[PDB]
DNA sequence: CGCGTACGTGCGTTTAAGCGGTGCTAGAGCTGTCTACGACCAATTGAGCGGCCTCGGCACCGGGATTCTCCAGGGCGGCCGA
């Protein structure tokens, strides 16, 4: 599909003597997957600012990052003054809530409802955190969304962000079936999925003991995908974290139920997919 | 109103009820003898019943513990549908 045409801006590599840690703005953070991947790659983080509403996700971040995260409330409360007073950013990330962007809803409300239009909030903060002309600072940005969108919606998003959406499927690097569009200007945006041997490709490596995988991988019949003691059992939450690439026992931070952990892990990013995406940032920024 | 199961019908098979015989004998049934067991009569007396009394066991008011009843809330999926 060639509807628009624009070259991706490739920044020159900075040497090690002018190497600086990253300043990261994370708009729709949720479960703090971005800072988790950044800490796993061994990258020094000078400032991480997450604008999260949901208190369970804020609790996930406060437990798993120990007060490193600077919290904002709603993204509508962020102005241009808040962007220009919190220093210039080096990495902007986010994925808008796809309640009305997904075409799996028969009665979907579209891009221009209060769940979808938050994307434009992103664009506004994309417009504020972007450096002006004449500044050769390497500025990188990343937007995530689902594959189940309309043609006009994806076309308008691609025109607004001015980048080619690469499609990445979790089955090439992890044990999940979800294809996601990624807008951004990272180097090697469409390079193939370098599967890490430490990543759990099959489903059975993500299971616990005493459980047999019925399928080869899981999706995002009135049965259950795991047999347990010759009985079909629901897929566990820690096993869901191992499928989604998270560390073991990650989203157990408060007194939330099983349904809350499902709602948090469903909306979260895939750790291996991000690790692939954030990989070339290591040569552009600080290392630890 | 739907599921099923288990009962009724029919046919073949066969077990034994019924009828017809006789032989025998334990026992129902009738007869004579008498004896011992109960009705009938009087005296007597002591046990049982009318009357009384007093008192303690039962009925009853009140209070607290308790003991079951029931509904409100908190968490919990869960179920969608707008
Ligand atoms: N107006 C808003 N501003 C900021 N966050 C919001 C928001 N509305 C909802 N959110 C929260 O932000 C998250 C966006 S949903 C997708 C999250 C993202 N893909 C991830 O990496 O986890 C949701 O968890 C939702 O609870």
């Amino acid at each position: 599909h060639d509807q628009e045409f624009d070259p991706p801006k490739v920044y020159p590599p900075v040497p090690a003597e002018k190497r600086k840690p990253i300043r990261v703005l994370s708009l729709f953070d949720g479960i703090a997957t971005g800072l988790l991947v950044l800490k796993d790659l061994g990258i020094q983080v000078d400032r991480y600012i997450a604008s999260e509403v949901c208190e369970d996700s804020i609790t996930v971040g406060m437990v798993r990052h120990q007060g490193k995260i600077m919290y904002v409330g709603d993204v509508r409360s962020v102005t241009q003054k808040h962007i220009q007073e919190w220093g210039p950013f080096d990495l902007v990330i986010g994925g808008s809530p796809c309640n009305d962007l997904s075409i799996v809803n028969p009665a979907r409300k579209g891009l221009y409802e209060g769940t979808g239009r938050l994307f434009f909030e992103f664009y506004r903060l994309l417009h504020d955190a972007r450096p002006k002309e004449g500044d050769d600072r390497p500025f990188f940005w990343l937007f995530e969304n689902v594959v189940a969108m309309g043609v006009s919606d994806k076309r308008d998003i691609s025109r607004f962000l001015e980048s080619n959406p690469v499609m990445i499927d979790a089955k090439e690097v992890s044990a999940a079936h979800r294809a996601r569009y990624f807008w951004g200007n990272l180097p090697g945006m469409n390079r193939p999925l370098a599967s890490t041997v430490n990543d759990k490709l099959e489903l059975q490596e993500c299971l616990e003991h005493g459980r047999i995988a019925k399928f080869s991988k899981v999706r995002t019949d009135q049965h259950f995908p795991v047999f347990m003691n010759e009985k079909e059992d629901i897929l566990w939450c820690t096993e869901m974290e191992r499928v989604f690439g998270f560390p073991v026992h990650y989203t157990d931070v408060s007194n939330m139920s099983r349904l809350a952990r499902q709602r948090l892990l469903g909306r979260s990013w895939s750790v291996p997919v991000i690790r692939h995406l954030f990989a070339p940032l290591k040569e552009y920024f600080a290392c630890v």
